[PDB]
């Protein structure tokens, strides 16, 4: 019932745990609103600051809600970024695999 999006941000300088973390909420708030949010249920499991690299979780029938909220995110606090998902899974060790490995990830 749940489902696991990988996401890399691109952007001119580091960002932190807590400041993404903030970001991906606001974003969906705008986006999909309250009841939206409520419904898909975003969570952020894990952020590697070095790589500015992360998984996010949610609903599995609003995992393209999230995406597309994510997508619209044009700057992330004053500081020009974008960020971009890598691919969603269904399961973490399964989505660590296809796609962050290739980071620093394992």
């Amino acid at each position: 019932k749940k489902r696991y999006i990988a996401f890399k941000v691109i952007s001119e300088n580091q960002f932190n745990k807590d400041e993404i973390k903030e970001a991906i909420w606001n974003a969906c708030l705008r986006t999909l609103g309250e009841l939206g949010t409520a419904k898909a249920k975003p969570w952020l499991i894990k952020f590697d600051e070095t790589t500015q690299t992360g998984i996010i979780r949610s609903d599995r029938n609003h995992v393209y809600d999230v995406i597309f909220s994510l997508t619209l995110v044009s700057d992330i606090n004053g500081n020009k970024a974008i960020i971009k998902v890598l691919g969603v899974s269904g399961t973490i060790k399964r989505l660590k695999r296809k796609f962050l490995s290739q980071f620093g990830w394992r």
